[PDB]
C-alpha cells in the first residue's frame, strides 16, 4: 500500500493528513481542503485557480489550442461528490504505478526528492525556501509551515491539459541548478485522450499519463529539468522527449546527453561542497546532521570517515539515468503491458469522460484491460468501441 488511509472527502479535518491549507502563491487565497496521502504528498480535490492566480477563468479562450486535443467545462470539479471521486481515483492511480516495479522505484525516488536547502543569503547556512512548503491551519486558525516534495491538483481551465509545475526564485533556476522545488501536478482522473492504431480506436490509460507527469515531477525535484527553450526540431520539448521515452528519446542525440551529463555531475559536486561548508542551520526541529544526511540520501552522495561528502561517479551515473532514462512513459507502457500511441506527437484528438473508481471497470492490476474477460484481448478494454460503456466520448473543442 503506497497510500494508507483510504480518505473520503467529507472526513473531517485533523490537522495531520486532512487540512485546510493554503500554497504559496504569493497571493491571497482561502483555504482549501487538503489531504496528506503518503509523505511528502497531497492531494487538492480543487480546480487550480491557484499556482498562478491569474488564471482563475475556467472557460475557453477565443483562439482555440491546435494540438493535442483541449476541452473546457467550468463546472467539473464543483461539488463534493467529484471532489470525493476525484480522491479516490487519484488514489487508485498512485497504487496502480506502485503496484509495478518501476512505479515502487520512481515513488520512492519522488519521496528522497526533497528540495535543496538554499534560502539562505549566508553561503555557510542551510534554511528552507518557503515556496517548497505549504501552510497548515490550526485549530486556533494561526499556521504552520509544512514541507513537501508533490502536490495532485485538479486541472485549470483546459481540462485536459496535464502538467508539472512550480514556484520559482529571483536568481535560482531550481528546476535546473540541481536544487529541486515542490512540484504541482494539474491532473485529471476522471477523463481521458484517445489515440488510434479505418484504424481503431483507443483511449489512454490514465495511469500513464499520471506517470508521464511523476516523471516530470522526478527531474524537476532533482533540479535536472531541461530548459523548455531547447526543441527538437515541427517543434517539441527535449524535455518531452526525454520523459516519453522509446523511439523519440534517441531524437537527443549522444553529444547534448554528454552536456547535460557534465553539467549536473558539477552541480552535484557544487551542493556537495555547500553541505560540506555549511556552519549553521536556520528551523527548530531539524539538525544540520539531519538535513546533510537527508541530501546524502537524496543525491546517493558518498560520506568518509570524517563526514566530509563528494560525488562517486558510477552512483551519479545510475541515479541520473535512472531519473532520465529508466523513468520513462514507454517503460510504464511496458511494466504495466497496455497500449499507447507510438510516439509524444498526437494528432487525432478525441476527448472521454470515464471513471476508473469502481473495480468492475478498472483495476489497479489490469487497468481497462481485466483479466479472464473479453477486455483483456488486443487491449480490448482501452478500445473506445469495444468497452463502450467505460468511454463517453465529449465534443473536443474547437472555438
Ligand atoms: C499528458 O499531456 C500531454 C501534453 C502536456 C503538454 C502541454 N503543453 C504545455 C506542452 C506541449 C504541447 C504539445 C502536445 C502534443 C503535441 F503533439 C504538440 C505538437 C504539442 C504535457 O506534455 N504535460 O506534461 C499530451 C500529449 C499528447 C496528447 F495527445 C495529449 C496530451
Ligand atoms: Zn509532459
Amino acid at each position: 500500500g503506497f497510500v494508507n488511509k483510504q480518505f473520503n472527502y467529507k472526513d473531517p479535518v485533523n490537522g495531520v493528513d486532512i487540512a485546510y491549507i493554503k500554497i504559496p502563491n504569493a497571493g491571497q487565497m482561502q483555504p482549501v481542503k487538503a489531504f496528506k496521502i503518503h509523505n511528502k504528498i497531497w492531494v487538492i480535490p480543487e480546480r487550480d485557480t491557484f499556482t498562478n492566480p491569474e488564471e482563475g477563468d475556467l472557460n475557453p479562450p477565443p483562439e482555440a489550442k491546435q494540438v493535442p486535443v483541449s476541452y473546457y467545462d467550468s463546472t467539473y470539479l464543483s461539488t463534493d461528490n467529484e471532489k470525493d471521486n476525484y480522491l479516490k481515483g487519484v488514489t487508485k492511480l498512485f497504487e496502480r504505478i506502485y503496484s509495478t516495479d518501476l512505479g515502487r522505484m520512481l515513488l520512492t525516488s519522488i519521496v528522497r526528492g526533497i528540495p535543496f536547502w538554499g534560502g539562505s543569503t549566508i553561503d555557510t547556512e542551510l534554511k528552507v525556501i518557503d515556496t517548497n512548503c505549504i501552510n497548515v491551519i490550526q485549530p486556533d486558525g494561526s499556521y504552520r509551515s509544512e514541507e513537501l516534495n508533490l502536490v495532485i491538483i485538479g486541472p485549470s481551465a483546459d481540462i485536459i491539459q496535464f502538467e508539472c509545475k512550480s514556484f520559482g526564485h529571483e536568481v535560482l533556476n531550481l528546476t535546473r541548478n540541481g536544487y529541486g522545488s515542490t512540484q504541482y501536478i494539474r491532473f485529471s482522473p476522471d477523463f481521458t485522450f484517445g489515440f488510434e492504431e479505418g484504424a481503431g480506436k483507443f483511449a489512454t490509460d490514465p495511469a500513464v499519463t499520471l506517470a508521464h507527469e511523476l516523471i516530470h515531477a522526478g527531474h524537476r525535484l532533482y533540479g535536472i529539468a531541461i530548459n523548455p527553450n531547447r526543441v527538437f526540431k515541427l517543434e517539441v520539448s527535449f524535455e518531452e522527449l526525454r520523459t516519453f521515452g522509446g523511439h523519440d528519446a534517441k531524437f537527443i542525440d549522444s553529444l547534448q546527453e554528454n552536456e547535460f551529463r557534465l553539467y549536473y555531475y558539477n552541480k552535484f559536486k557544487d551542493i556537495a561542497s555547500t553541505l560540506n561548508k555549511a556552519k549553521s542551520i536556520v528551523g527548530t526541529t531539524a539538525s544540520l546532521q539531519y538535513m546533510k544526511n537527508v541530501f546524502k540520501e537524496k543525491y546517493l552522495l558518498s560520506e568518509d570517515t570524517s563526514g566530509k561528502f563528494s560525488v562517486d561517479k558510477l552512483k551519479f551515473d545510475k541515479l541520473y539515468k535512472m531519473l532520465t532514462e529508466i523513468y520513462t512513459e514507454d517503460n510504464f507502457v511496458k511494466f504495466f503491458k497496455v497500449l499507447n500511441r507510438k510516439t509524444y506527437l498526437n494528432f487525432d484528438k478525441a476527448v472521454f469522460k470515464i471513471n476508473i473508481v469502481p473495480k468492475v471497470n478498472y483495476t489497479i492490476y489490469d487497468g481497462f484491460n481485466l483479466r479472464n474477460t473479453n477486455l483483456a484481448a488486443n487491449f480490448n478494454g482501452q478500445n473506445t468501441e469495444i468497452n463502450n460503456m467505460n468511454f463517453t466520448k465529449l465534443k473536443n473543442f474547437t472555438g
